[PDB]
């Protein structure tokens, strides 16, 4: 099967999570996702299908987590963007105020703005530290959403909110609820992974 972000996938088929973005450490292949998803040895299923498992992952602290793929995977540099894909070309910053899309599960593809970032949140699984706000939509099931720019830069894997039974915590005006999602960096810098580019 093909590796992109924003590919939907299930753990132990529990856990409702998206693909983040295409890495490589040496010569084992995986994809970055948040840590809520699951454990050590957890099964990711992409696409309804197993594909590998949880190498590593972070919690509570953080929200970030390393699959590891069998060698039967291809790692794309593409993040879902509806019919079309965006081509990963680095995992740059994008700047507060800067438009930025990412690609879940239920909601699949929304777009939006930053308004912070740096932000630690406490959840009721723990804190989760290194998080950026923005105004795009959030919805449950789509942790791990794939943050790119436009640009083709990185940003980050989503962790999550308070989010509502009605699906979403985007029906809520900005100044009440919004999105937050771990910077992509921290992570690759956390277990040596290498981003998958084209």
């Amino acid at each position: 099967a093909n590796i992109v972000g924003g590919i939907e996938y299930s753990i132990n088929n529990a856990s409702l999570c998206s693909v983040g973005f295409s890495v490589t450490r040496g010569a084992t292949k995986g994809f970055v996702t948040a840590g809520h998803c699951g454990t050590v040895n957890a099964t990711a299923r992409i696409g309804g299908a197993v594909v590998g498992t949880f190498a590593a992952r972070v919690f509570p602290g953080n929200d970030r987590a390393w699959v590891s793929l069998t060698s039967a995977q291809t790692l794309l540099p593409r993040v879902a963007n509806g019919s079309s894909f965006v081509t990963v070309r680095g995992s740059t910053e994008a700047a507060v105020g800067a438009a930025v899309c990412r690609s879940g599960r239920t909601t699949g593809y929304q777009c939006g703005t930053i308004t912070a970032k740096n932000v630690t949140a406490n959840y009721a699984e723990g804190a989760v530290r290194g998080l950026t706000q923005g105004n795009a939509c959030m919805g449950r099931g789509d942790s791990g959403g794939s943050w790119i720019t436009s640009a083709g830069q990185a940003q980050g894997v989503m962790s999550g909110g308070n989010v509502q039974s009605n699906g979403n915590n985007c029906g809520i005006p900005a100044s009440q609820r919004s999105s937050l999602f771990e910077r992509l960096q921290p992570i690759l810098s956390q277990y040596g992974l290498s981003l998958v580019t084209g």
